[PDB]
């Protein structure tokens, strides 16, 4: 019944129908599973009318990312502002010390970025002699180094360096060593409204070819030239061709028995081989978010990064300067509970500085994610849980402790104290059609795999989109987005063509 | 009739120095060292200052130390004696202008940011991208401004591009005059101040036969008699003998024997001539001229935050407009050209503040070509001096919490003693710094034909001579390693 079928509405998928209509295409469907378009991409609104995105924020590698260029352009020409470059100077706080970044005795970056040079040598031409935890890396580099560490660094620097968990959404010991350094193409630009990027996008084509709330449950390919697919509520399509965006954990579902999980799509025949084996290369962190809304802007808005390193001990260093070599390190590091704010580094992003808004979008990593969003609607818990980290930050920000002022109770004796209003988190690791953030690599994996299984498609009929299909962009919006112009494209000539 | 030797090794620097070193070590006998200076160390000299203090007006750093193999060898000295022998100084570099003041670590500025993306820009441009042209490093700066402007401020335009030269000196070149393709090159980790680089001199020096070294006598011609033997003369009419050399003079003083004229200072005369890879080799590489001037106080009265201070040339509102109304960079050229004397705000300039690495209460400060040449050209002229770097060096005690400097030549306020300056440039055994790109410029040419040798007899060693270390003091160092060990072999199937 259709040429063409799209199966989920995030960026790849919306993109993939804008360039089929864009060439002319037509009979074309986007089915999608949740009652919205935009996928991972999601801006929710909070206190006051503000907004946040509480899925991608950003446009990364400026320098050549495709979709924000095509932004800019648009912004030249109207005028309208779509995003802010807001990178800034990080601060540190370490909840003992208070601030250590941009230290005249620690030196911290300077020593992270040796560290980064340490990694670099490690893998570069070895052809992958053996791949460790970020954790071990950074072991190792202490170990060999610390000849030319002081004692502080030995302390700070390993717990410095963790920032690069809120890169992946992975804890240290939990991520792949070779991929935690990556190339950053330029400044990052902080979307002004994701959303209206997905609006743009999904404005572009057939208004009636979105089909929300249709889960698909099976994609069949019989040879007789055409796709079945079939959608959780009844009907059934014939496509030519068909382009599966779902996310790369939600696919991995297939190879897995007992199709009536939510999202999983049973495939006939079945999967190949190589694609299967791709799965055995790692995937899937779990970055999360909390927006922290405050009454107003009451601290200095000196900068508008902030990370607040996990504790550290000086019984650590004297552990460090007395192995004998890794294997006695590795087992040294034996000191025998509790998560609470400081037993993870933890990204804040203070608002204030560069948008005006009195707030802090906050970023955690796995294990720590899945456990807050769990208790997402106890907003009381969870403000127990990060008021000593917000405080620190408060305090360091020559302003006091913050007031719970999320339940009706005004009071005006509270001018000159930040008042937090609303808590608001993210639930990408419960929610069954993302089923966490992006991809990302344990230790042992290789993403190439996955990435050139997923581009040559199950077959010429049933192809695959998004943020894990593709190299350039890995991960990012924009891979997603290109992935999706890429299978369209491959699919927009194969049929104008004919006729 | 001339006195026979196994190998004759031309120039005391650290590359002859350490050739010699593996010679012996390999069991070799019967070798000479000549050097035309009345010392050894070449490029690495250490001087004495006001009171007794010594600086390096020559090599300063190890870089590279996770790999440079010599800062190993020196670390591994330290870790059995415990004593030191370098000081890790890198520091957060403060960033000087002469009317706005510090700029560095500034929240509207973020100018070490979008000098990150930058450096990033210049990689996407040649890195990744066969056959585009070379272009000034200036030309690439105006080139990412151009491609940039819509996500940059004002205040940016005009400071990035000024920060940014801090890369003249590492190269000893300004910005027009620097190959863009070789600006930027990556740090193998942080950088170790030598305190005292005499001390590797002379170690290396002293681990090997001292008959061997003849100081103060200068080479001027080198013979290959078509059989296996190699006559070298010295200018005191001494000859000798040799079956194989190992040629360390500096690129620009080898340069001299492509020229017609056999009375130049350094000049050494080859017969046969150099080949002809080895003279058209020099059309494609030259030499920077990095120079030195540290100033010396009584005592120190000024803050201690860093270490590391860089005075901005200065700028203007005029060139952001200029940026922002350019069509390309064609007009950009054109509305540049909108034409007085050089004063020590026309470059940027680079200023060590050794008081908090090693708490002598001196700067050591760093500067470029065509700067260097003109100071070396006056470093006599002590009262000049101090009129010229008197302004920048009020600005930086202004900023470090001081007021202006008293001539202290002939309570709390800094006192300047002394004013030494290097004098590279005009050294007829060194004639420049260290090799350097012009734009067009491919240092590979000369490495290759450099190792690759004359012939079999007749090697050449020295920081001009290799990949790794181009241009560093552990470069020539295993240079002179590499021809000592591929002799010794030879020598050792005999
Ligand atoms: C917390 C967080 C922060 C992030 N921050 C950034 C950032 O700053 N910058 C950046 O570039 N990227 C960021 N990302 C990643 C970015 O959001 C994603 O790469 C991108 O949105 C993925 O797009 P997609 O179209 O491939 O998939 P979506 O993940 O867009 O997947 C497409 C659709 O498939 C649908 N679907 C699933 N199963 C079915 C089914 N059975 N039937 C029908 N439809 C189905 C889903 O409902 C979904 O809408 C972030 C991600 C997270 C989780
Ligand atoms: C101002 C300045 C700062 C520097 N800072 C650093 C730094 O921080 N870190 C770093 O790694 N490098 C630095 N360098 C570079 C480093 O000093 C050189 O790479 C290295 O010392 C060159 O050593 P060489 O043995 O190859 O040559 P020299 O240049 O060492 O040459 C060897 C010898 O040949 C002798 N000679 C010349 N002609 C004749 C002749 N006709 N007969 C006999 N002998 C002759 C010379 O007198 C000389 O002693 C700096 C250089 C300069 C000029
Ligand atoms: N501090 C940055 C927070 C947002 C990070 C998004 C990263 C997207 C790209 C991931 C690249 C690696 C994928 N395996
Ligand atoms: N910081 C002073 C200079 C330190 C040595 C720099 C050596 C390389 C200079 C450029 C020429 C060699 C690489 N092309």
């Amino acid at each position: 019944k259709k040429k063409v079928i799209i199966i989920g509405a995030g960026i790849a998928g919306l993109k993939a129908a804008s360039t089929l209509h864009q060439n002319g295409i037509q009979d074309c469907l986007v089915l999608e599973a949740r009652d919205r378009v935009g996928g991972r991409l999601q801006t929710v609104t909070g206190y006051q009318g503000r907004k946040y995105d509480i899925g991608a924020s950003w446009h990364h590698d400026t320098l050549t990312n495709p979709l924000f260029l095509e932004e800019a352009q648009l912004s030249l020409n109207d005028g309208r502002t779509r995003f802010v470059f807001d990178d800034d100077n990080f601060i540190y706080i370490d909840e003992e010390r208070g601030r250590v970044d941009h230290d005249k005795e620690l030196l911290l970056e300077i020593v992270d970025n040796e560290m980064s040079k340490f990694a670099e040598l490690e893998f570069h031409q070895h052809l992958g002699v053996s791949d460790c935890s970020f954790f071990q890396l950074v072991m190792k580099y202490l170990l060999q180094r610390r000849q030319f560490l002081t004692n502080d660094q030995i302390r700070y620097l390993p717990q410095l360096c963790r920032y690069l968990e809120l890169w992946h959404g992975l804890d240290w010991k939990l991520l792949s060593a070779k991929d935690t350094y990556f190339g950053h193409q330029g400044r990052n630009a902080f979307a002004l409204n994701y959303d209206s990027v997905v609006q743009r996008i999904a404005q572009s084509f057939p208004q009636n070819w979105l089909k929300l709330s249709c889960e698909v449950k099976s994609i069949t390919r019989e040879p007789s030239k055409n796709v079945t697919v079939n959608c959780e509520d009844g009907t059934v399509y014939n496509a030519d061709y068909v382009i599966i965006t779902v996310p790369q954990s939600v696919l991995n579902l297939s190879v897995q028995p007992e199709k009536n999980l939510r999202g999983r799509i049973e495939f006939q025949p079945p999967l190949k081989p190589v694609i299967q084996d791709a799965f055995d290369k790692i995937h899937f962190g779990a970055l999360g978010k909390v927006i922290f809304e405050f009454e107003e802007c009451c601290w200095s808005n000196e900068s508008s990064k902030i990370v607040t390193l996990a504790n550290s001990t000086n019984e650590f260093v004297e552990i460090v300067r007395n192995a004998e070599n890794l294997d006695e390190l590795d087992s040294m590091l034996e000191r025998e509970t509790s998560v609470t704010c400081w037993s993870q580094p933890l990204f804040f992003v203070n608002l204030s500085k560069s948008t005006g808004v009195a707030s802090f979008m906050m970023l955690m990593q796995a294990p720590l994610t899945n456990h807050i969003e769990s208790i997402r609607e106890d907003k009381e818990r969870l403000f127990s849980f990060f008021q000593p980290v917000l405080n620190k930050i408060m305090k360091c920000l020559d302003s006091e402790d913050v007031i719970d002022g999320m339940r009706p109770i005004e009071n005006i004796a509270n001018a000159n104290k930040p008042v937090l209003r609303n808590i608001i988190v993210s639930n990408w690791t419960r929610d069954p059609y993302s089923r966490g953030a992006y991809s990302a690599c344990f230790p042992g994996d290789d993403p190439v795999d996955m990435v050139v299984a997923m581009s040559n498609g199950q077959d010429s009929r049933i192809r695959f989109a998004g943020e894990h299909t593709i190299m350039d962009g890995a991960g990012c919006a924009y891979g997603a987005w290109e992935s999706g112009r890429r299978e369209a494209t491959r699919i927009s000539d194969l049929l104008k063509l004919e006729h």
